[PDB]
């Protein structure tokens, strides 16, 4: 079959500043994620400031599982990611000045 695309996402925040449910949260999304109709996999780690392919966490939710965060290079562009289960998380992108925010798209975790 077809090759994809491989996105590398790497978060980029000081574990020792956050509670032990932020913790939690940012887990759920940490992993190596794909999807078959943009045939694009996402891999979603924890990086620091010597990484390539950096992102700012804006917001942690903790009431409903979210995390919402902008790449360092363009702090326009939000993307939010809504956990699902351990197996799927979906992405929607928003923005800090314009109108709307899109519809899901599931990420599935590569087994
Ligand atoms: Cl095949
Ligand atoms: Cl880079």
């Amino acid at each position: 079959g077809s090759m994809y695309q491989l996105q590398f996402i790497n978060l980029v925040y000081d574990t020792t500043k956050l509670t032990h449910l932020e913790q939690t949260n940012i887990n759920l999304f940490i992993g190596n994620w794909s999807n078959h109709q943009l045939q694009k996999s996402i891999c979603i780690r924890h990086g620091d400031d010597t990484s390539h392919n950096q992102y700012h966490i804006l917001f942690i939710d903790t009431a409903h599982q979210r995390i919402k965060f902008s790449s360092f290079d363009n702090e326009e562009i939000i993307y939010i990611l809504d956990y699902d289960d351990t197996q799927h998380i979906l992405m929607q992108t928003s923005s800090k000045q314009g109108i709307g925010t899109s519809r899901p798209i599931v990420y599935e975790r590569l087994v």
